[PDB]
């Protein structure tokens, strides 16, 4: 599936990193989210098209996700700074300069973490139900909605089951449901992904108050109303606490703001990367 | 001031009702703030060139302002019942069906009402800056940050004194702050508007949340993040006892969006209106 897209690999200081690009100009980076069989392709093909009329799209896959490396956890920490080294160091490799950042959820967490630590590489900054601010204490206290992914049973139902907590009202397709769970049944992503999220667990997704508002970019931070895994007063607090973010709030709409409303998601980013 | 707009009149059950117009197509209704010498003409000014290329735009003054009557208030009561009705009899004496409606503030609360209790004459609400959730208590404990508007002392430095509240960054024209001024001044309308914010000071400008549920058409919550008369967190509740509410917050910008951030303002409405 998603063989529309040539898949590239580049080298990010020794991690061999997978990622797609279509279009042309300037660059727009996407990042895919943490559920169990995520990766760039499967979380942004609908998007894809549209961004390339404008810009030149690049959608990579996380360290532990994908056809990028999921080295051995035996000897590698999946940290959340693992992740954000990942993403800049592929910034860097691909040669990249002023970036669009678009990351959803543990996506976000990453996005962002790069925003505050090489902030002289991205432009603007786009939150989309971005786990910025997930305390190990929200973990424990929203366990019972957070369970279909964070303890994903590797099973077939259990990836519909991911697929309908993420969601509003949307039915995908058998094919999604098998590309994704064929992706997760792996045994080097299953292992790099109970290590990801056992951490996640335990250390949350989370940046402080003082943090957030240290970004020195444009940002805007996007959630849907109904998301259920990072819940919309979450992101509401991160409007809040940054203080140049545009805020925008779905309704009808769970958290996976860019497959159920795609046209929407692309035209409130385009227009604010000054695109449309 | 304002010329390059025919006034027209028309009669609202007894009320003799001041409205401009322009452009043509589906009928867009704005209505305007409550604050000292305000009506349509100068609160849409800049919007409504944009507004008319798209659709047919109206701006009316509402009881107690502009140049629509303001009944004596030793016989008549300026309540919010009294703005609605009004706005609902506007409305109907065009013959207007399915509009697009936009309040600001007051305007918001009587844009609310409006769709409350005529929903079958609007088919979009956009609330700016509504006071739609502004009870008593809210009037007491934000008072000195309400002053400004709500114990208006008449003068010129006062009106300037507004006008920076209203906004985060704006510098107003000498020859806004006359024109405001000056209609300020007139005996009928400074009986009017002690009436109407005597009145707003101990009833507040409120719906319950049971009531904001109920609306049963698309609405559009904006809001100034640095808006200091109905701030952000009380914007952010409508978004939030509104089930179908699409939410958009604006850094950097006061109460008066759609004069802080005209192109802006208008985008997003046009875009939720169906026309770009
Ligand atoms: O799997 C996806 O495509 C996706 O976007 C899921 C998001 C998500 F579940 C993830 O990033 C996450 C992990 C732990 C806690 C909260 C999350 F929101
Ligand atoms: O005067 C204006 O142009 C305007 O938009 C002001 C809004 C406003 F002050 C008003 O509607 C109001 C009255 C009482 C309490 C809160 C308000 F927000
Ligand atoms: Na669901
Ligand atoms: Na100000």
């Amino acid at each position: 599936m998603f063989e529309q897209f040539e898949s590239k690999f580049i080298d990010c200081d020794g991690i061999r990193t997978h990622y797609i690009e279509m279009g042309e100009g300037d660059p727009l980076v996407l990042v895919h989210g943490g559920g169990a069989g995520a990766d760039g392709r499967s979380n942004f093909a609908d998007n894809f098209p549209i961004f390339a009329r404008h810009m030149r799209v690049i959608a990579y896959d996380m360290v532990g996700f994908g056809q990028t490396d999921a080295p051995d956890p035996a000897g590698f920490a999946y940290t959340q700074a693992a992740r954000t080294d990942h993403l800049i160091s592929f910034i860097k490799a691909l040669g990249l300069s002023k970036i669009c950042l678009i990351g959803n959820a543990m996506g976000g967490t990453t996005a962002c973490g790069a925003a505050l630590k090489a902030p002289e590489l991205i432009d603007r900054l786009v939150l989309m139900g971005a786990a910025v601010n997930i305390s190990p204490d929200d973990m424990v206290a929203n366990r019972d909605d957070l369970a279909a992914v964070m303890s994903y049973d590797g099973s077939e139902e259990g990836m519909r089951k991911i697929i309908a907590a993420l969601t509003h009202s949307y039915q995908p397709t058998d094919d999604i449901v098998h590309y994704r769970h064929e992706a997760s049944l792996r045994p080097t992503t299953t292992a790099a992904y109970k290590a990801t999220m056992g951490w996640a667990k335990q250390n949350g997704l989370y940046y402080s108050p003082e943090q957030l508002a240290s970004l020195t970019m444009p940002v805007l931070v996007l959630g849907g109303k109904n998301d259920v895994m990072v819940p919309v007063r979450k992101v509401i607090d991160q409007i809040l606490a940054i203080p140049q973010a545009i805020g925008h709030v779905f309704p009808n709409c769970g958290h996976w703001v860019m497959i159920e409303y795609p046209e929407e998601f692309c035209t409130q980013t385009l227009h604010f990367f000054g695109k449309l």
